[PDB]
């Protein structure tokens, strides 16, 4: 590859994960960290998977760099409080369409945040009006002791 | 012919606007994009600046999940007939080696209203700056919530 | 000397610069505005980042960014509309002894002094460190507070750049 050539990311990875932290941040930074992707730039986006982009396990990303990524999380500072975060992709049919990727998060399980994240990927394709292959979740509750964050991800990447 | 084009800073800017119900916050927001015309590429949420030389075009066709630069405001209620607007203006310099202001702004209010509102904040960036106006280009929405909607308004970088 | 550090996916950043300024402002967005241009990041396109300073980054003073850069930006600000209000925002940059890993960038913004916003957004990126278990090597940081007088924000930046 002598000539850089553009291209959108063509893969997809779903990671999740919590943490406790002594601040909003750093539990986010621990969120992070135990979803595995705590040493990269998170590029927030409104999720779209790309067209013909792969789903595929989290990739070796290089430390520092600019992930374009779709998530979503909560933060509480309420001990016993349960709080979950979820991420979905819903996927066409035709392939020459895109994906969807949506987020949830809320006070609530992992399995009602999963199942609300996935039924926004089906509303979205129907107001799309296009055929749904199926959809592709990741869901994360965690438990409040102190201070805690749920989060969930699509990260975009190169293959 | 610019080759590496892409990889560059972008060279367009086009104002899109649009509004939805959504069964949800964020399938509203989703529903707004779409009615926008940039539903389907992904918006990376920007500071708004025009590059110097940057024109103010068509959306063009984009292609889908194309991580889009994106100043935009947007807003979503779930008050029953209340009116949401969202609005879009960026102010181009009599300089062209200058930069363009891209304002963005959203509120309980009427088109009318929200797009006067953003125009004034392009101006005063550019009295700020000390800028020569050339004028400003803007576009509104709103929509009457019927159980929640978004009105969304934003300015998309692109390339040529 | 363009780039768009969301294409150019391949090419990471290597320098970082801490900036922080404040402003009133008619509006939120012009308070923030100004806010960027007081602290000399207001002609440029931030692209907010989460907060990992690439391995191998410089410190550097913020260099003269070609307006509407696409600048990847760790940030933190606070707008308020309280006369006599003191809002601040700090941002901070935990440095690895161990080159081959990244720096954590925190950001830190509330109502209280600039002393005390520096001092939270220090302790952020130390114990970021100590989450991860890696060997410190120094904090590099600054803040900025500002005074509400109808409608001021506060910003405090690292910007991630080239050189």
């Amino acid at each position: 590859p002598l000539h850089a050539y553009f291209k959108l990311p063509n893969t997809v990875s779903l990671v999740a994960g919590s943490s406790e932290g002594e601040t909003p941040l750093n539990a986010f930074d621990g969120a992070l960290l135990n979803a595995g992707i705590g040493n990269v730039n998170l590029i927030r986006i409104s999720a779209i998977m790309p067209p013909e982009a792969e789903i595929v396990p989290l990739p070796k990303l290089p430390m520092g760099a600019l992930v374009p990524t779709a998530y979503g999380y909560i933060i509480s500072d309420v001990p016993g409080e349960t709080i979950s975060a979820a991420i979905s992709v819903a996927i066409p049919k035709d392939k020459s369409l895109c994906g969807l990727i949506m987020e949830y998060e809320g006070k609530c399980s992992k399995k009602e945040a999963e199942k609300t994240v996935r039924e926004m990927a089906k509303i979205g394709f129907e107001m799309r009006g296009w055929e749904l292959d199926r959809i592709e979740s990741i869901a994360v509750e965690h438990t409040v002791e102190k201070l805690g964050c749920a989060f969930a991800a699509a990260a975009l990447w190169y293959k």
